[PDB]
């Protein structure tokens, strides 16, 4: 029923309406969760056991992080300790459990680990920011695109990745830069829900950009090792899952490690 | 003389909490070193991702005071210089992966003596990392005199169910006299006497299962050793390889059973 429009228009909305509550962050992050994971988890296996006990578990932490352990540490080490176990009781080869876990491995770090960081982000600045966070990547995409068309060359993008300039990552940047007085005084004049001081705002913008920008090529180094162009087909609009937040994954922690740095507790 | 001198030399450690991470963040070098240099013979490479290891304890415990934040931009700017470095990119994935590993099963484990010390006392971080040298040996007599039911698969050397139930006991034993001889002599808390079997039943378990994922880890890069950076019989990774499971999951025990500290 001219379906990629009918829910292109479905999910921005979706997404924001989970900020909410922080229970229901974390509903998201587990979805979000699942589906990334499936996909990056499967490029190494193509096993009916294997992928889904570590898609499983992948999942899991955002619900043990937030709601259980209510500190990160733990189920990280529990998560991780239950794979290689696992891992060993599966695979029969040896130089073959490595395999797995190096893969379970990354997906965990990377994946897992950094895309929960809206969890802290969340209750220790706010969900106002914490959905300034990620709607800054879906802004750095949209600027860099118009300017990158437009402004040519000095690539940093290698060979296997898609096309990323120096001058590309700047508009993007200058992009979050002005995106957010309209989200600052438009979320602070509007209602009073702190965000980001007028201050923290280079920064901010500065890992938007360049974290977006090594997290979108570690992607394509990823993509090119298992063979694929596109990261898994989960997804309606052209691109999986992974594809659609691999940026967002490193700009999240960097960013939270700012937020720390300059806006103290808000709580 | 490599035996004589060491042990001592562990403890003294456990003298201040600065010290502690100064122990950590030198068996990381030489830990690290091992399995990292498995995956890489390039002169670059290697040192790069080993001092990143090692960086962790100084700044999860003096920096950051929080975890969370330090294993990230280890594990970011890991994946940043691979990229610069590896101009192959099916060999980029080949290097984080194997960096990977290591700062999850090296760094972010070994690390675990960090808040065992500051959350639970010097006294019972110790005994953490006492508790394991004694599993081995408890397991080991028992081992040779009773047999099998072997629980260890092809790859690993020999390890059974009844050994390690074996140093699960010489651990349970081993602790009153650690409690008490430790509480009677100086009022330094230690473990409850009811948090005992859990304390035992991980030292074993996951003792068990970290040597267990070192030999398969092993066995992939071909060697029957980790590394030669040590003078007693076996590398530095190869000493430490089941403490690594062992205290994480004994800290979360802790944490469920001893509650907090002043
Ligand atoms: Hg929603
Ligand atoms: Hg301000
Ligand atoms: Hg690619
Ligand atoms: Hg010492
Ligand atoms: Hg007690
Ligand atoms: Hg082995
Ligand atoms: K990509
Ligand atoms: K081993
Ligand atoms: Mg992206
Ligand atoms: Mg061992």
């Amino acid at each position: 029923l001219k379906t990629r429009v009918i829910t292109a228009s479905v999910v921005a909305p979706f997404v924001v309406l989970c900020f909410v509550s922080y229970e229901s962050l974390i509903g998201l992050v587990s979805a979000i969760l699942i589906l990334a994971g499936y996909e990056l988890i499967t490029l190494e296996m193509k096993e009916r056991d294997a992928r889904f006990f570590y898609v499983i578990l992948l999942a899991l932490y955002p619900v043990l992080y937030g709601l259980v352990f209510e500190e990160p540490t733990q189920p990280l080490s529990i998560l991780f300790i239950t794979g290689v176990v696992f891992s060993l009781i599966t695979d029969k080869d040896p130089s073959q459990v490595f395999k797995t876990v190096a893969a379970f491995s990354i997906a965990l770090i990377y994946v897992t680990f950094f895309l929960s960081f809206f969890l802290p982000i969340y209750r220790d600045f706010g969900a106002a920011n914490a959905l300034l966070v990620l709607t800054s990547t879906w802004v750095f995409d949209s600027f860099a695109y118009f300017t990158g068309l437009k402004f040519g060359r000095t690539r940093i993008s290698p060979r296997y990745s898609p096309r990323k300039s120096l001058e590309g990552v700047i508009g993007g940047f200058l992009g979050v830069v002005i995106y957010t007085f309209l989200y600052r005084l438009v979320v602070n004049d509007l209602l009073s829900v702190n965000v980001i001081c007028f201050r923290t705002f280079l920064p901010f913008a500065a890992t938007v950009a360049i974290m977006d920008t090594f997290g979108d090529i570690f992607e394509c180094a990823l993509k090119r090792h298992y063979g694929v162009k596109d990261s898994g087909k989960t997804l309606p609009g052209h691109g999986g899952m992974l594809d659609r937040i691999d940026g967002l994954l490193f700009v999240a922690p960097v960013s939270y490690i700012v937020f720390k740095i300059l806006e103290g507790v808000v709580r």
